[PDB]
């Protein structure tokens, strides 16, 4: 996150780090077995680690749970990044208590204006690489829709937004995709892409998560 600042030990209670030997993605947990996350992030070895503030430093709450199953989205496509999305099972239930928490699927999409809070362990500048070990947060706004494709012409889905300043200093950047997107206490976006982090006119660009609602309630009931 590059302008952001420390959440705060487990403010953010749904946030999950994938881990396979280092942390390398963020997700979201949605229920006691089931995380969601950006479907670029797919590897195989996975553990979820919940409860986390320092990624590097075991400080009490930590459940580190291995995965059992993952699922790509059907459609996912690496070229453009459309349906950037997967769901992960957790090998056993996490413990949900106040530092470990479910996030609530959306009802209806958000629209542009409305408010978010994203957060991840990725790079913290523009230019260089300084990784933080706590978790940072951002508040960070859904851009319009045109000037989400003015950014990217040709390149953006209607599964897709974007968020952030088009003035550039505050952005998600690597290491924090697959992370949440929450607006009004619900989960909006995942971290998928974007040109560089925290460039003039290059916002982030997020999985427009209220488009995969029934696909993601049909498959955790049969998986
Ligand atoms: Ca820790």
């Amino acid at each position: 996150i590059v302008g952001g600042y420390t959440c705060g030990a487990n403010t953010v209670p749904y946030q999950v780090s994938l881990n396979s030997g280092y942390h390398f993605c963020g997700g979201s947990l949605i229920n006691s077995q089931w995380v969601v996350s950006a479907a670029h992030c797919y590897k195989s070895g996975i553990q979820v680690r919940l409860g986390e503030d320092n990624i590097n430093v075991v400080e009490g709450n930590e459940q580190f749970i291995s995965a059992s199953k993952s699922i790509v989205h059907p459609s996912y496509n690496s070229n453009t990044l459309n349906n950037d999305i997967m769901l992960i099972k957790l090998k056993s239930a996490a413990s949900l208590n106040s530092r470990v928490a479910s996030i609530s699927l959306p009802t209806s999409c958000a629209s542009a204006g409305t408010q978010c809070l994203i957060s991840g362990w990725g790079n913290t500048k523009s230019s260089g690489t300084s990784y933080p070990d706590v978790l940072k947060c951002l508040k960070a706004p859904i851009l319009s829709d045109s000037s989400c494709k003015s950014a990217y012409p040709g390149q953006i889905t209607s599964n897709m937004f974007c968020a952030g300043y088009l003035e550039g200093g505050k952005d998600s950047c690597q290491g924090d995709s697959g992370g949440p997107v929450v607006c009004s206490g619900k989960l909006q976006g995942i971290v998928s892409w974007g040109s560089g982090c925290a460039q003039k006119n290059k916002p982030g660009v997020y999985t427009k998560v209220c488009n995969y609602v029934s696909w993601i309630k049909q498959t955790i009931a049969s998986n």
